[PDB]
């Protein structure tokens, strides 16, 4: 475990040279107040991220988004699923994980619906007894393993503060400068 808090460290000195300074203490935020806590009404929060998404989506175009589906189309698990066990070790997510899980697959299906309903539900049934915590790893582990564009890092910010409590929806486009 040394490592996998040390790693962690430094996967947040990478998101800062990445992204905002306040972009990566944002992350860590998260990533302190999830721990312990389980996934409650998953419908309060896709009711917040859709009504987040709205905004977003009015300052970007759909040749905009689509670039990131586009980028997202070459990325092979292997990749970004490395990190899984040493975020899990660093959130002390004691439960059950589902290691095997490719979101990847799910988030690009939206690019022809449009709807993120199923993604939804579906990180709330492989979460099972692990929690909020296991979002986290699984998302935080995508970030670790690709370079996406700024309405990438807001989609799935936005999907960590509408599972993790503090609504601070609000604050994403200001930590990000959009």
């Amino acid at each position: 475990i040394k490592d996998a808090v040390d790693a962690t460290v430094s996967f947040y000195q990478t998101l800062t040279e990445k992204y905002g300074e306040k972009y990566s203490k944002m992350a860590q935020e998260l990533a302190d107040k999830s721990k312990g806590k389980k996934i409650g009404n998953v419908n309060e929060a896709l009711a917040a991220f859709e009504k987040y998404k709205d905004v977003l989506n009015k300052k970007f175009s759909k040749a905009d988004r689509d670039a990131i589906f586009n980028a997202l189309a070459s990325v092979k698990y292997d990749d970004w699923a490395k990190h899984l066990d040493q975020f899990a070790k660093y959130l002390k997510i004691t439960g059950h994980v589902s290691f095997g899980y490719d979101v990847v697959s799910d988030i690009l299906k939206i690019k022809d619906t449009g709807d993120w309903k199923p993604l939804f539900l579906t990180l709330e049934k492989k979460a099972a007894d692990a929690g909020v915590s296991y979002v986290v790893a699984l998302l935080f582990s995508l970030l670790a393993g690709t370079t996406l564009g700024i309405w990438g890092i807001a989609i799935v910010t936005g999907i960590l503060c509408s599972y993790i409590d503090k609504n601070k929806l609000n604050t994403i486009n200001e930590v990000l400068g959009i």
